[PDB]
């Protein structure tokens, strides 16, 4: 109440020094209930100043002057000056107007998108302020829609400057934290829009095992249910709740077989045509909803309706869950229309996520983005992207930017969904990105030609895809720990560079570069390789410090912007001196938590990593060359230590300390080996290869080696050779 | 009343199983009067089902579920599911929203359009439903504007699936059938924006006769009236009702001369500046309308005003009609503004078409499209197209698509109106299309360089244009019979392929291909010829069956999509085995109905043709090789029979039967002659011509002749040779 100020028909709540709620009420009553967006307005007390006159009020915090001159809210009556100098004259908010600087957020879907699409604003701005309008309905205490707010205007002014992480934390305090994901969500998912039988689906799952590809999730797409068998008088077979008995004669037994293989099972649900008279559950639903069965009255989709929702969860989903379905893929594409004015997609995500908690702890959905606050209902499902280099090139930027509206669990169709064109290299680059994305779900539309099975491709592509898919399971400990940090501390797994480096202009100029947890920096390659080099490339910004390629140990002295080149089988991922990354030593081994962890240490600085698990916390410390591992609880877990290049300790039990000061710090990576490899794969003249190898071996002074490559007629070859020289300086 | 259901403030009329009127009234009174669009709501009783509850109503027909949940009509309150599966999730109509699938209709005009323009929706959809909003004013019983409907929302839900012909028939039952055209409308029209005198206009008409070009209509454009002679204080000379006496010293005598030549006469009327004080009829109009003549008060155009309309028809048009003007070219381009909110173009077409019936039976106008229902006022006048290949390439698609809103008598300026560029081949291809279009009106803007006279061009173009212009008059019996079928059965002369072949995807992929009556399929060439081939081309979809080129007898086995090549003098027109096409044997002969008919029979199947005339019906039957001609009434008419290639019977009177089983079925058309001609005109190397002729003569097996042409370095030459091989298979 000390942090609440009324003036004329407005109410101002100073939630933090940098977050002010702004309300208008014609009725003099202001809204206390939660909304679709807002779950909590309880914040600790803060200091601020007021200048209140007859006709005007000014609220003053450490970061903003908010002015209200009375009357209806207009661009003239309600406005704010930030106490920052990030811009020369973009430091003022005017009610109902847009200002420059917004770093954007996300959008509902990538359905039908070939490359870039427009995004909605987020809460982050380079100029230090953003306004988030609450246009949603009020909730009841139990979380049903209650109707219109009595605050007919309800806004949140964010004035955090470039303290982006704190803005996001306080956003999560206002809108509710992201829930914890279950560990199974972080493994590889198999999905394909393909009319598998029980037999061919299990045969494929057993082929994954034979091929050494680990999976956590078995998606079954819409051909699980009747499609062509639906009489046309009912409409299409898009919506379905009845097994196709030719393909799945015993569904519970088939799901039992996936459960024996330690897979979680989800089915595609297209809800929009509801429960029509041909469906297996229709007799029960018709009885519950008092439908006219002799006129074959449909139970039309109506998620505003309590009785419909109950029948949907209990009598439609319920029997399928009893057969063993673990969680729901809500695949909604039929618009934003409802009686209530609430988006049916929001109603589905809110009510289905809540219903999923009844049968499994920390359960998920898979569904499209439903607006600010819908991060409460993971996972995000971006949908039917066009298969193209342009779509891949948009996706890292899309994924990191989404953290700016707190939606940090986007699952993209890895390799793209539909249409587009075949290029095995595009498929491989997309999988590299997916492995370093929130969720790694392989999926494809209905084409005989778009399977994401590694063995679809040639032996080189296949082996690389298998390697990356195994790496995803090696990363599950790191991902799961980051997941618990999202849930408990409001930190995104994927951060734009500018979260960590807000004052570095280069942190705003590398759209596809991101931080992946706290220990890794990713620069995916999203452009087709230069055939003369047989290598793809990306311009990488290296912050201040010593950086190592995560895979090769190639070093880079920051701060620098440097074009980096990789073969199609290799991905630019970097770790700082002192980085500690845990890996599952046994990624193929079915076990709910790893029996063995590899501690991968990057020499040259102190470091620390906290491994959060379901029932433990394990701290790895690297201080003055001493590596120490301690846990809250004891276990039989065996620890492996890799210090730079070399395995130091193999499968050691319990807590321990070891001195690595007397151990080889340097990786093997060396200029001459790397130079020989780049020249050898290049589709260039042998006389050019001979001369470059000879001259770069003979010329001793680094500045003269660089002068020699500066004369090369191949401009991209110059850049590739320059990367090696820079790493070898 | 059994087919009428009221619920809340709505009224639902089930007109057919597939056509439901949807009304809202705030006052509880619903509209029974006709509207600008709707002339008849009397339909035979149909069966349907209702589910009526406290708060909701569902109407169920064989093809649609219409739902209304009460309150104001919104996208949430009023919606419909079709009982079809043409799409996966585009089977629902939402009030006020657009869905995918609409096959489009037409637009007001092609004025100033170079190629394509956007079209309005029609009543046809690939997904099986369309909504046609009635936003017009109510009429009185006699057909004057009465003001606003009491049904403040008035919609027609069409749910015909892909039964397009039935949708159009029922549209014509709702909006009124197209009236019969007079036979004279179906012949060639001469028009040119050029300042002819009486003498030079008659000299040109006599030159047409000398050149063996038949004409039905003599258009006189705006230089008939005063133009430069109008004092500038009155504004421009665009509007005029006073003969230029230098050019037309005795108008009645000049119109008498056109009447002696068996021409119908129309004048251009630009109505928008009304009757100003310099006009010949102004003294009479001023007296009737009580104008201030000493202040030279204009009788401004006001078609909302009963007295203005009367003075316009009786005192302005009346004297010109007494001089012999047969019908009015209404040339309105001055906007959609009126006191009433009724488009002045609609007021002109409605009232002028009605007034034209006073002096001639089945009279016409010539005017732009005035919205749904304005098919009641033929003919359509598309206006000032840009002269270009792009404009020609749009026009067949434009013409057939218009049938989807029932506007089936579009008259285009043949050869294009204005601007654009000279290409004698474009002029010739445009005339080919015009001859197989609803109306063949040659017209051109004010340029010394754009006359459509055949003898404007070189001897090759001239002779081809004369041949096509004579063909149009040969087709008048077929056109006039189709005209009576439009008027009596609601079948368009020009149909998109998908009317006949709604389930064939290829019927939606050949935009410029159409059915022309029931016996002919047209694929106009609308792209400049390939100079290497000296031939133009179009990809033709041949439906199942045996097809013949109408002109050459070249055969084609359906179903196939095949690129076809024609010299600039030849047009792709096709007839099925069993086709019977009547032709006027004496197209140059002035006679109100043909004294001789050629029955052109395509061998290989049974067929039938009904020739409807002013005062007769003649049935031609081809059954098990027996051709029979019978008529309702006897006449002196002499019948000629052409069976494939050969004239069997010459000028035989009365009813008769003849056996053609013992007569040569095969056309002369042959691979070797056609191959020699294509190679001979081609601007390619003689060594290539020599080798193709030699190899295609020597190689006996059809598959190896195709393999030989597959090696040709000229890709289009491959396609041309492949067409011949396919026809010769
Ligand atoms: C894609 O699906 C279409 C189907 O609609 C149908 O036409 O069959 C086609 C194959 O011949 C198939 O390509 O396109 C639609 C329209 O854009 C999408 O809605 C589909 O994506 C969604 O549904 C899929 C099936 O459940 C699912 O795998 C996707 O993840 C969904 O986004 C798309 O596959
Ligand atoms: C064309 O007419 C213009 C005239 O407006 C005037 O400027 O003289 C020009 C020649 O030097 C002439 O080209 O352009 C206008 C504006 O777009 C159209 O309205 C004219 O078309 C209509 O009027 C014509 C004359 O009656 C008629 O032949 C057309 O059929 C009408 O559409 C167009 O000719």
């Amino acid at each position: 109440n000390n942090n609440i100020i009324k003036f004329d028909k407005a109410r101002f709540t100073v939630l933090t020094e940098h977050l002010i709620r702004i309300e208008y009420s014609e009725t003099g009553e202001f809204e206390e209930r939660m909304t679709q967006m807002v779950q909590n307005r309880e914040f600790s007390e803060v200091n601020f100043d007021i200048i209140e006159k007859e006709e005007t009020i000014e609220i003053i915090t450490s970061t903003v002057h908010l002015y209200y001159n009375g009357g209806e809210f207009t661009n003239a009556s309600l406005f704010a000056d930030v106490k920052f100098n990030f811009s020369v004259y973009s430091n003022r908010w005017y009610f109902g107007e847009k200002s420059d600087g917004n770093l954007k957020g996300t959008t509902r879907t990538l359905d039908m998108i070939d490359g870039e699409c427009p995004l909605e604003d987020g809460i982050m701005s380079k100029n230090g302020f953003a306004v988030l309008a609450d246009k949603g309905k009020v909730l009841t205490e139990v979380g049903d829609i209650a109707g219109n707010s009595v605050s007919t205007i309800d806004l949140y002014l964010f004035a955090y400057g470039r303290d982006y992480r704190q803005a996001l934390k306080d956003f999560y305090q206002l809108t509710g934290n992201t829930p914890k994901l279950p560990r199974f969500a972080l493994g590889n998912w198999w999905s394909r829009y393909y009319d598998y039988s029980d037999k061919s689906y299990l045969a494929l799952m057993d082929k994954f095992t034979d091929k050494k590809v680990p999976l956590s999730v078995s998606v079954i797409d819409m051909d699980w249910h009747k499609v062509s068998e639906v009489p046309s008088r009912f409409g299409s077979g898009w919506t379905g709740y009845s097994w196709n008995k030719k393909l799945f004669p015993n569904p519970e037994n088939f799901i039992d077989e996936l459960h024996q293989r330690k897979l979680k099972v989800t089915l595609n649900d297209h809800p929009a045509d509801g429960i029509r008279a041909f469906e297996d559950p229709y007799p029960q639903v018709a009885q519950t909803l008092d439908l006219n069965t002799e006129l074959e009255e449909a139970a039309k989709f109506d998620f505003d309706n309590l009785k419909f929702r109950k029948a949907y969860f209990e009598e439609v989903h319920g029997p399928l869950e009893k057969e063993g379905v673990d969680f729901w893929w809500i695949d909604w594409q039929q618009g934003a229309i409802s009686k209530s004015g609430v988006d049916p997609l929001w109603l589905l995500n809110h009510y289905q996520y809540q219903n999923a908690q009844k049968k499994h702890k920390n359960n998920i959905i898979l569904s499209r983005y439903a607006g600010p606050g819908s991060h409460r209902y993971p996972l995000g499902f971006s949908g039917a992207s066009v298969i193209s280099w342009a779509s891949l090139d948009f996706q890292p930027y899309f994924t990191s930017t989404a953290s700016n509206i707190g939606y940090t669990w986007w699952s993209h169709d890895i390799g793209g969904h539909m249409q587009g064109y075949k290029d095995a290299e595009l498929s491989l680059r997309w999988l590299q990105f997916g492995v370093f994305s929130p969720i790694n779900r392989l999926h494809s539309s209905k084409s005989e030609f778009t399977s994401k099975e590694p063995w679809h491709f040639d032996a080189v592509i296949e082996q690389s895809m298998i390697d990356f898919l195994q790496l995803r399971h090696q990363l599950i400990p790191y991902l799961y720990s980051a997941n618990l940090i999202t849930a408990s501390e409001g930190r995104a797994l994927v951060e734009p560079l500018y979260y960590e480096y807000p004052m570095e202009e280069e942190a705003y100029q590398h759209r596809n570069q991101y931080l992946f947890g706290e220990q890794l920096m990713v620069a995916p390659i999203t452009e087709k390789m230069n055939s003369l080099l047989q290598m793809g490339s990306v311009e990488v910004w290296f912050p201040e410090g010593t950086w190592y390629d995560f895979f090769s140990g190639q070093p880079y002295d920051g701060k620098v912007s440097l074009k980096v080149y990789r073969e199609i089988t290799e991905m630019p991922v970097f770790a700082k001196a002192g980085a500690i990354i845990p890996l599952d030593k046994n990624p193929l081994k079915k076990e709910e938590i790893p029996s063995e962890i590899i501690w991968k240490i990057f020499p040259g600085a102190d470091g620390e990593y906290l491994l959060l698990e379901e029932d433990n916390e394990t701290k790895a410390e690297f201080v003055n060359g001493i590596f120490t591992v301690t846990s809250k609880k004891e276990s039989s877990r065996k620890h492996t230590i890799i210090y730079g290049e070399h395995e130091i300790v193999s499968a050691k039990r319990g807590e321990f300390s070891i001195d690595l000061n007397g151990k080889e710090e340097n990786f093997d990576w060396n200029f001459s080996t790397a130079l020989f490899r780049r020249l050898d794969i290049a589709e260039i003249s042998y006389e050019q290869k001979d001369e470059i190898l000879q001259q770069l071996s003979l010329i001793e002074e680094h500045e003269k080696q660089v002068a020699f490559i500066k004369t090369n007629e191949n401009q991209e070859l110059q850049n590739s050779l320059f990367e090696l020289l820079y790493s070898g300086k």
